[PDB]
């Protein structure tokens, strides 16, 4: 019943995607959009069903042909996310908030909460959502976004690029540990805190120029709106997170929470870093997927060990595949 993972795109080559066939349209009742631009914009342009529930193989194809996303990156993200948000027996998704459209539930402790569920895939100092501490992790926040508008003034020369996107990362860093007593930032949400500064400069910067230098107009269509630039071209191959070596060097930080206090950022020697990222992988499926699936039954004990396989599949070369249910 889960599909398999989509392969690259036959022709990974620039092309308009704000075309004919996935124009933008406003949301309708009941329409879930969630904490994740990307997937977001390609819900709000029909890359992906225009209620914001989704298939794995659906969301892997939306994110390549949308946005030339590579295909290990797609299938690791995607399927994470499915295994600590989604409905393994409906193979649904929500790119939100929890919905009934994803089916019957199983059995608690799984949340099946869709993307905005914190503490699964979601975490804290995203650049344009606030810290799930503070109300609402999902939404677009102004205020937030006049921070990247400003830290773009002053390191991008008014454009979003990575030497920007090191100066943002470490500073909501920074405003989450003064602010935010519960903050987390260790293992999953350590790394894609990093990867997700990048993608603004290497998938929303039109893909005819592909420099690396986000304009705020396109930032805001996106971040706020959903939606593609007029004429928006896709970027000219297949990437992810290129570059992020350089939001790191900047302000290079440890893994570590504040522990219930403000002010109290404590580094976990427990935590995978950038050191160890088999380390990460082998903490999602043996800590964070088997919490919300201690003892399956047949049916979604299948169910998550061909997600987890497909998950294996998107694990760069040299790490060694774990089987927490045999
Ligand atoms: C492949 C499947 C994908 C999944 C499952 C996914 C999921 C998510 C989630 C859950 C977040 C919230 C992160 C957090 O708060 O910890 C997020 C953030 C983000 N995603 Fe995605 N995403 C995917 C692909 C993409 C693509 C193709 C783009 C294209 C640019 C993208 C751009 C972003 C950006 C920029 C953020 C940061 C938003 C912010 O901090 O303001 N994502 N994603
Ligand atoms: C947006 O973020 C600001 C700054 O962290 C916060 O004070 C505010 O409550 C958030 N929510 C909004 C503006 O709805
Ligand atoms: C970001 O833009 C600023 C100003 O143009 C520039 O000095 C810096 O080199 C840029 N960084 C990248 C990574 O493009
Ligand atoms: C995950 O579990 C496997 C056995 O199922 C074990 O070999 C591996 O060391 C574990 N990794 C952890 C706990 O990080
Ligand atoms: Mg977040």
């Amino acid at each position: 019943e889960p599909g398999l993972p989509p392969g690259p795109l036959e022709n990974s080559s620039a092309k308009l995607v704000n075309d004919e066939a996935h124009p933008w349209k406003p949301l309708r009742p009941g329409d879930i959009r969630g904490p994740c631009p990307g997937l977001n914009t390609l819900a709000s342009h029909g890359y992906l069903p225009r209620n914001g529930v989704a298939t794995p193989a659906q969301i892997i194809n939306a994110v390549q042909e949308g946005f030339n996303f590579d295909n290990k990156a797609a299938i690791f993200a995607t399927y994470a996310a499915h295994l600590v948000d989604g409905n393994l027996i409906t193979d649904l998704l929500s790119i939100g908030r929890k919905t009934r459209l994803t089916g019957p539930d199983p059995p608690p402790p799984a949340s099946v909460g869709g993307l905005n569920e914190h503490g699964t895939f979601e975490g804290d100092a995203s650049m344009t959502r606030g810290d799930a501490f503070f109300g609402n992790n999902h939404d677009f926040n102004e205020t937030l976004f006049e921070q990247l508008v400003d830290y773009s003034n002053r390191f991008g020369g008014g454009k979003y690029n990575l030497t920007v996107a090191g100066e943002l990362r470490f500073k909501r860093i920074q405003d989450s540990i003064a602010t935010n007593p519960n903050f987390s930032f260790v293992d999953f949400r350590f790394f894609t805190a990093y990867a997700e500064t990048t993608f603004p400069a290497n998938l929303f910067v039109d893909g005819r120029r592909d420099d690396g230098q986000l304009d705020m107009d396109a930032a805001r269509s996106f971040f706020q709106f959903s939606r593609m630039p007029d004429d928006f071209f896709r970027a000219p191959s297949p990437r992810s997170v290129t570059g992020v070596e350089v939001v790191v060097q900047a302000h290079p930080m440890q893994p570590g929470r504040n522990v219930g206090k403000i002010n109290s950022y404590t580094v976990d020697p427990t935590s995978s870093d950038f050191s160890t990222p088999c380390l990460m992988y082998e903490k999602f499926v043996n800590i964070t997927v088997k919490s919300l699936y201690p003892n399956p039954t047949v049916q979604l004990r299948k169910a998550l060990n061909t997600n987890l396989d497909f998950l294996f599949q998107g694990v760069a070369a040299g790490c060694t595949q774990v089987f927490p249910y045999g």
